[PDB]
């Protein structure tokens, strides 16, 4: 009955309690907004010793993940996402860098079963068989693909409704008035629910501007907002 | 320890995540990694206060308080000791983190870490007590504890005795046992070739899927005469 059945195949299940326990993911499991399932590939292996990871081909330092206990997890997790549209995503560097776009895209899905590589990575051949899409979270290797399982998650939950632009937002003061020497902006204190609404966007686009111009290029800047944000630039030091 | 990391979040026991599971986990064993939490909720005035507050010029949504990130940032730092402990605050407002700046942060001594969660943070706070600001992507997530743990996982890697975007370029497909697989068989150049035969073919798979999915990236790096060439023959010969 859920709006988003999610299934993570990965060496570390107990990882994954991060986003089960704490947040917007953890209250979407309650609500059933979100069924979490793991499925871990070392309870498919052949040996006593849980072995899963092999030596590459060519020689080359590091491993490769072995692919009969990744086989099996996969197979698994198909079996238990039913009759919903399933679409395989491995997380990897090598992907499709993750953003809000990709983001509403992964959230009309029905069921995602997440790849979470180790070592070196999982076979080409692998890959090519099994995997629909690759994702990356970012330009950094990380030792792992769970913590960017549990990124994917998260950025993906916020968007199932019930749970709960490209502008940087403004800046965000509380109590007390005065602290340290440095005073809450006059605008804030005593002004207009309409001029607060200014400052703030104000705020927004020229942070964005001085930080992320890249952002501004792929927006398309109002007559309103070009005004705000020439008076940002013009009003600074 | 070689590195020292405190984090400032009001979900401290998140991080048992990369304190007891993988390299991270082994870096904190072997010494190489010291990871300690320090919760702004048990730094309020009363107890009866909550670290989000109402924001100032109304609007929807909270923000957290100067005082209870101070206590735990005041502390964070005594605990450092002499450790020169670079500030850094888990944000999407930030600059966006890549493999240079964890390369970066990497040759710290010591790194305090704020994560703040779906509200905002007093940019009082900001302007006198971090370093620096960084995000993990442009994507919105709930709060700044994965990012954070995001953070340490990828310094801890570079961290000597622990063990793509290394020279600008993405990584070569890689091959395992079996020599053949749902028909499909493993590059003959790695299964029968040289350890210069393999360098080469690795280096234009390298090439060759930077260029097919991350153009961006080849603007930046300039490409070799030995490149070019061993591009030109992976783009005319893909199919
Ligand atoms: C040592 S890393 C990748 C090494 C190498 N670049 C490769 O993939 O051939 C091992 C695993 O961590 C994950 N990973 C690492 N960095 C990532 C990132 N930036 N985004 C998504 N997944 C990542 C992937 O699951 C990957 O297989
Ligand atoms: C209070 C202002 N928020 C809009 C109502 C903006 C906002 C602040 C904090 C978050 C939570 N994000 C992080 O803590 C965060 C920390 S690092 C990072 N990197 C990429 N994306 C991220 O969301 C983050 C999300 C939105």
């Amino acid at each position: 009955q859920s709006m988003l059945w999610v299934g993570v195949v990965s060496i570390f299940p107990e990882m994954f309690r991060a986003i089960s326990d704490y947040g917007i993911t953890s209250r979407a499991v309650k609500q059933g907004l979100l069924t979490l399932t793991c499925w871990n590939p070392r309870v498919y292996t052949e040996d006593r010793h849980q072995t899963v990871d092999d030596r590459p081909f060519g020689g080359g330092p590091g491993m490769v993940m072995k692919i009969k206990p990744l086989e099996g997890a996969l197979a698994d997790a198909r079996q238990a996402a039913g009759g919903r549209k399933a679409k395989v995503i491995y997380l990897s560097p090598q992907g499709r860098q993750l953003t809000q776009a990709g983001v509403r895209e992964l959230a009309e899905e029905e069921a995602l079963i997440l790849i979470a590589g180790r070592y070196e990575g999982i076979d080409e051949r692998f890959i090519e068989e099994h995997v629909d899409e690759e994702w990356s979270i970012g330009d950094y290797v990380l030792s792992g693909g769970e913590l960017p399982a549990m990124v994917l998650v998260d950025a993906v939950t916020r968007l199932l409704p019930g749970a709960l632009d490209g502008l940087l937002d403004c800046p965000h003061y509380t109590r007390p008035e005065v602290y340290a020497d440095k005073r809450v902006p006059e605008v804030l204190l005593s002004g207009n629910h309409e001029h607060i609404r200014r400052w703030r966007l104000q705020q927004a686009l020229g942070r964005t501007w001085e930080r992320r111009a890249d952002l501004l290029d792929s927006r398309s800047l109002s007559g309103e907002e070009q005004k705000l944000l020439a008076e940002y630039i013009r009003q600074r030091d």
